[PDB]
């Protein structure tokens, strides 16, 4: 488009992200001294596997409801066909949740905010996927060395969400031009803010696909151990995005109709 239209894309996205944060930043920094206790950490460790899963899936789902709203406010996004809004969310909504987690992450004690207090990766030992849990801390630890601004996180998460080369898009170019316009707003704000140099420190694209692909691969395993915990206790939007078969009940386009 134009440089003046590019100037309010930054504004539009920075507003849509600030108005769609469950996690309010200043509330998280004012709680990193509220660190979990060995007696509470062991309490989480001694919880059954499926209960730490059911509790985290429910917490992931709550974090995706705010992403689907972020997407719903991304000007240009709801001008797209339902099949393309859902496919952008179905693949990029966990990726947005993972990049937003860098704010709930404290790199000094390598702790993450969880259920009202800050805990380490040892907190999630009962889940049985220690290798994947570690890579999410190592990933949030990597973005914490980028020292993101909330405006930077806004424009980076839209580009995580608005991906023109997702498999399954009906109309590809309508996203390419929404991606390319979003891509200028990010480079222009980084230019203005004297931050063009972080474009090379950003994680390689295939780093988020690998983290989401591990989560799907580790839900597969837990589904086999606890099948009826997924059908009975797991949230439907979780099963729709991640497990198969789970899109039998399409909660996604329910949220993309009401407004
Ligand atoms: O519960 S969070 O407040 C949470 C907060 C910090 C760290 C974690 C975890 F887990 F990364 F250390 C979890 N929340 C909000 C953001 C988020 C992302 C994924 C998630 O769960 C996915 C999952 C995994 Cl990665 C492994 N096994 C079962 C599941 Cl369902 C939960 C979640």
């Amino acid at each position: 488009a134009s440089l003046t239209e590019i100037e309010h894309l930054v504004q539009s996205v920075c507003k849509s992200y600030r108005e769609t944060c469950q996690l309010r930043l200043e509330d998280l920094l004012r709680q990193r001294s509220n660190i979990f206790s060995r007696e509470e950490v062991t309490g989480y460790q001694r919880k059954s596997m499926w209960e730490m899963w059911e509790r985290c899936a429910h917490h992931l789902t709550e974090a995706i409801q705010y992403v689907v709203e972020f997407a719903k406010r991304l000007s240009g996004f709801m001008e797209l066909c339902q099949n393309d809004q859902i496919v952008l969310l179905k693949a990029g909504a966990m990726e947005v949740v993972l990049v937003r987690m860098c704010r709930a992450y404290n790199a000094d004690n390598r702790t993450v905010f969880f259920e009202g207090k800050y805990g380490g990766m040892e907190l999630f030992r009962a889940l049985g996927c220690s290798e994947l849990i570690s890579s999410i801390f190592d990933f949030s630890h990597s973005l914490s060395a980028l020292h993101f601004s909330e405006d930077e996180i806004a424009l980076y998460t839209a580009l995580v969400l608005i991906n023109a080369h997702r498999p399954g898009l009906q109309e590809k170019r309508k996203v390419e031009q929404l991606q390319y316009n979003l891509e200028l707003a990010f480079h222009h704000h980084l230019c203005k803010t004297h931050r063009q140099s972080i474009l090379a420190k950003l994680p390689p694209k295939g780093k988020l696909r690998s983290l989401c692909s591990q989560h799907v691969e580790r839900l597969q395993i837990f589904q086999h151990l606890h099948p009826i915990v997924v059908q009975a206790a797991f949230p439907p939007l979780y099963k729709e995005l991640f497990s198969g078969g789970g899109e039998k009940h399409k909660i996604l386009h329910r949220l993309l109709q009401d407004s």
